């Protein structure tokens, strides 16, 4: 069961494309629609693969060789993905899959001569053949032949089941004859079905590297799982607090959540893990708050609480161990982050910036108490002042306030007009994040806000709209990075400002 994602050897993924009679042409567009989006995740785990790029049916036709060096680069495994058309098989209609999986056998025998049979080259590849069919096999003879001559070149053993996975899946179909090919064998309508599934037939339990902005994509999969870097903090408090893994011991937080005194050794930070429910808590070495953080700072000018570098570190007694359910997110301008966006290598943080913020309405995340993964607008640009000048309005926070620029400075990202969700006091800490091609990066921080959604309060999440009005600030983590590179230079590799 299920194909490995790890740091060791090689992953070998081929891709087989029904395009038989069988299959009708709308058919065939939503398996290339669901091996684009294969190709895009198995790429997205930073390990080395290569794709074979496969259409079938009376012969089999190779688009993409794992032979060619271009099956290791993205770009041109979708490329010659994009460009397979259903009517290259029209003077060819029957289903012949023995001949099919017969071709994947006739390039693995290919592959074997260019390595070397001895080589640790190619015995450390490991195997898997995706078929996107329906069955109705007709020509050809049985596939189960060129199964077994698969087996025989690759020596599967059940020390070796590791090395060898075939799937078949059907979208938009016979049941039983798909277990035969291949629980190995899928009935699937979506896209958005498969892009679930394919998420099931993946292992990475044995993928302890320290990678971050890796996630589940899946339901089904717990609250955790799609946000590994999640944690939870107390402080000598009870107020709770949230925050993000950056590494493998180290959590970014907001400084606003230690209100009580800089002694941490009545801290707790709460990681996920995989065996308990509750998760691993961890006990804290070392805290670096910033030094220019300062509710009452404004407190003369008639500001009661002013947010400005609202940051901190947290340094955890020992190292989380990397799993499904703990792993650090991406911090933007870091080598990490970079080779994550699939950049090139003479990347600046304003590169990252100009990237990752790209619109004037950029579609965040922050995740909520409950766990589950909420929706914000980021307002850059023009649409930023017209998102801060309504902080003009608050009087029970800000008196005597004419300047808006006191208060929310460009030091502060900013969300929560129209249909967003506001974080709660007890959210605030927790990363303000994007997804870009599946992997996750943290742009913000949680820090303050002019309605709290659990202030209801007893148990709720209230909005109201006759309220003037609802909006959220962020700590904008690009504007913090000379602070970021000082405590954390040895953690991560940072790149030219
Ligand atoms: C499926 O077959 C078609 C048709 O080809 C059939 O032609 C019959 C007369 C007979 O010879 C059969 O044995 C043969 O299967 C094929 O489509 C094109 O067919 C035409 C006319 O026969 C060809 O002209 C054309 O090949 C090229 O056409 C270009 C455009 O005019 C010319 O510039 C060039 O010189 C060359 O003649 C065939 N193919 C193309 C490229 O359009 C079709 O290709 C084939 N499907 C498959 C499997 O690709
Ligand atoms: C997304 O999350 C799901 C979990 O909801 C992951 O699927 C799970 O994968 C694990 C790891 O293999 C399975 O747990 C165990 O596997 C071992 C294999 O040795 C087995 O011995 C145990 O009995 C146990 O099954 C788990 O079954 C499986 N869960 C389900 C319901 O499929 C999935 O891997 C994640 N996907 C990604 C891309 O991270
Ligand atoms: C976790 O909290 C979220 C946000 O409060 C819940 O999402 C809401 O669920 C209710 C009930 O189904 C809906 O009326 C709202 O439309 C949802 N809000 C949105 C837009 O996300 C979520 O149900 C909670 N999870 C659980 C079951 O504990
Ligand atoms: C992946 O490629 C690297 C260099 O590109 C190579 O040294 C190594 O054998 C492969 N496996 C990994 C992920 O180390
Ligand atoms: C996850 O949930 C989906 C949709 O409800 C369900 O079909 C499936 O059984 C679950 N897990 C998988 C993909 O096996």
């Amino acid at each position: 069961s299920k194909i490995q994602i790890q740091r060791s050897g090689h992953l070998n993924l081929y891709l087989l494309l029904d395009c038989s009679q069988s299959v009708s042409e709308n058919d065939f567009l939503i398996f290339k629609e669901s091996a684009s989006l294969m190709v895009d995740r198995i790429f997205s785990f930073e390990i080395n693969v290569s794709v074979a790029i496969i259409t079938f049916a009376s012969e089999p036709k190779v688009l993409m060789s794992v032979l060619n060096d271009n099956s290791r680069d993205m770009t041109e495994v979708i490329s010659s993905l994009e460009n397979a058309n259903y009517k290259d098989h029209e003077n060819g209609t029957g289903t012949n899959t023995y001949a099919a999986l017969n071709s994947v056998y006739l390039m693995m025998n290919n592959q074997m001569r260019l390595l070397g049979m001895e080589t640790m080259a190619w015995q450390e590849i490991r195997h898997a053949i995706i078929l996107l069919t329906d069955g109705k096999s007709n020509m050809g003879g049985s596939p189960k032949t060129a199964v077994d001559h698969i087996r025989e070149i690759l020596n599967i053993n059940q020390k070796r089941n590791d090395y060898l996975d075939i799937y078949a899946i059907g979208v938009g179909v016979d049941w039983r004859e798909l277990n035969e090919l291949g629980r190995h064998a899928f009935i699937l309508q979506d896209t958005k079905a498969l892009h679930q599934v394919f998420e099931h037939m993946l292992d990475v339990s044995k993928l302890t590297d320290t990678i971050c902005g890796v996630g589940n994509m899946s339901a089904n999969a717990s609250d955790q799982e799609r946000t590994p870097w999640h944690v939870t903090i107390k402080p000598k408090s009870q107020e709770t607090c949230r925050g993000a893994l950056i590494s493998d011991q180290w959590v970014l937080t907001a400084a606003h959540c230690f209100r009580d005194g800089n002694d941490h050794s009545l801290w707790r930070v709460n990681v996920g893990d995989p065996k308990s429910q509750w998760g691993k808590e961890f006990l804290i070495e070392k805290a670096v708050i910033s030094p220019g953080f300062d509710v009452f700072a404004k407190k003369n000018q008639g500001i009661l609480e002013f947010y400005g570098d609202d940051i901190a570190l947290l340094k955890l007694a020992q190292k989380v161990k990397m799993s499904t359910h703990a792993r650090p997110i991406c911090l933007p301008c870091t080598m990490e982050a970079n080779l994550a966006l699939r950049r090139p290598q003479g990347s600046t943080c304003r590169d990252h910036e100009n990237e990752l913020l790209n619109k004037q309405s950029v579609p965040a995340h922050f995740v909520a108490l409950n766990g589950s993964k909420l929706n914000i607008n980021l307002k850059m640009g023009v649409e930023w002042t017209s998102c801060a000048e309504v902080v003009s309005q608050e009087k029970t926070m800000f008196p005597n306030l004419t300047d808006v620029r006191e208060v929310v400075t460009d030091q502060f990202l900013c969300s929560g007009t129209q249909e967003d969700e506001s974080p709660c006091k007890g959210e605030s800490g927790g990363a303000v994040f994007l997804e870009r091609r599946f992997r996750f990066f943290q742009v913000g921080l949680v820090s303050w806000g002019l309605y709290n959604p659990c202030l209801g309060s007893a148990d709720k999440r209230a909005p109201r709209s006759k309220v003037p009005p609802p909006r959220d600030f962020h700590i904008n983590l690009f504007r913090m990075q000379p602070w970021l590179r000082q405590h954390l230079g040895d953690v991560l590799n940072f790149l030219p400002l």
